[PDB]
């Protein structure tokens, strides 16, 4: 007799689930994890996320809620005595504003991180490296948008709102994106690499996302998987 | 700057016409400006400088972008008018009602912009294959909607969030079958049925343009 009966469906690597993950956790939400093999899906996955047959799916009391942004959104709508990723509009202030704000930020994340990731181990020689100079400038134009926040959410919460937690798991994939696309985040955007450092003592941060070391390895399997 | 809202927009865009619907539905006035996106002005360059895309809603002068996000903001900021999405603490199903909306609305964002320029785009077996893919969308969109009147609630008898995301596209229809080989009525009957419904609503009487001028436009298109 807690508050809910959540399951959900994931991959350990994933970035996507991974956000849900931190959000729970954020929250003081307990839910079973289950490791999907996305070469054999599973029956429930299959049945539960129809339209698009990917993970995360996140399932309360069975019925299917799927897309990260769209989960972690719940999860403030379905829990609302938990700490908010967005702020309740349900007090008026700037709420308003500041939720369309991040809004729109955590869909830019959405929009450029995986797919501008992806190019990075998907190329090479010269049309790797112009892929480099994009992702630095997406890494140089969140770091516009923080500022000299401590966090994307606004904010003096002290804590991850719904921007930071859209792009937090990213910031184990930097050090993928430094070896192939040919910078340093450090160089290129210095306080979006402090915000990095900062998430990265949270414990709900800590006890989902995978090492540096470890994402690279895993990009060093996809490295493979598409070229032979 | 002159009423508290402008909408930043392209006469045809069916994002923009999604806050059009969206502001009607609310009572809200606005003033529509036209952008020629081959010389945006300084005002859209300034206040969207991530995308430069239209539509930009400025409320007050503070710029808001992204359609979904538009809508999204509509709601919030003026609670006192019609909701597109049902107030999350304000059924008692609210928040997975408004999950449900928000994964279909991305949904339509994900497949009908992008699969529907390919349909002009292209020129042959390409072109039918695009075909196929539009009809498989509009089918799923229809499984979805069932045997309801909106997307959103029921029992209201209005424009939910979903139904203003899609809305625009159904002055489209008309130019996927054309483009991509296939009948709306055939594939999704009780969608065309929706877009009718859809079509007898004041907002959307205004803020649509008719299927053989979205298709002029195609044409249009096509010779450049
Ligand atoms: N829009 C998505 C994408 C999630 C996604 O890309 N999931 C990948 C795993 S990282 C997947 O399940 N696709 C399955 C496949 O490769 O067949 C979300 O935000 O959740
Ligand atoms: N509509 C897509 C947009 C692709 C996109 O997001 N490009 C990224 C690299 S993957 C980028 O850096 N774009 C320019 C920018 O965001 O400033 C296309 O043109 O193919
Ligand atoms: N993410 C979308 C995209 C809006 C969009 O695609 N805008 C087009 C016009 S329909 C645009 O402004 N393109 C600018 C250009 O062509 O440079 C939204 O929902 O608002
Ligand atoms: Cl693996
Ligand atoms: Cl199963
Ligand atoms: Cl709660
Ligand atoms: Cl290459
Ligand atoms: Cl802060
Ligand atoms: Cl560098
Ligand atoms: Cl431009
Ligand atoms: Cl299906
Ligand atoms: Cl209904
Ligand atoms: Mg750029
Ligand atoms: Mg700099």
């Amino acid at each position: 007799a807690e508050e809910k009966e959540l399951v959900l469906l994931d991959f350990w690597v994933s970035p996507f689930g991974q956000r849900c993950r931190i959000a729970m956790a954020e929250k003081g939400l307990e839910f079973e994890y289950r490791e999907e093999d996305l070469g054999n899906k599973s029956d429930l996955l299959l049945r539960s996320n129809p339209v698009h047959r990917k993970i995360p799916v996140l399932l309360h009391a069975g019925r299917p809620v799927s897309e990260s942004l769209v989960i972690l959104q719940y999860l403030d709508d379905a829990f609302p005595g938990t700490p908010h990723l967005l702020p309740p509009a349900n007090s008026g202030a700037d709420a308003a504003y500041a939720r369309a704000t991040a809004r729109f930020w955590a869909d830019y994340v959405d929009r450029k991180l995986y797919d501008c990731g992806s190019r990075l181990w998907r190329l090479k020689g010269e049309p790797q490296a112009a892929a480099g100079r994009e992702m630095a400038e997406i890494l140089r134009t969140l770091e516009a948008e923080l500022g000299d926040r401590e966090f994307f959410g606004g904010g003096g919460g002290g804590r991850l709102g719904f921007v930071d937690v859209a792009l937090v798991p990213f910031t184990a994939w930097f050090y993928s994106y430094e070896r192939c696309g040919g910078f340093s985040v450090e160089e290129v955007a210095p306080r979006l690499a402090a915000w990095a450092r900062r998430c990265g003592r949270i414990d709900s941060v800590v006890k989902h996302l995978p090492s540096p070391e470890k994402v690279y390895d895993f990009v060093g399997v996809l490295k493979k998987k598409y070229g032979v």
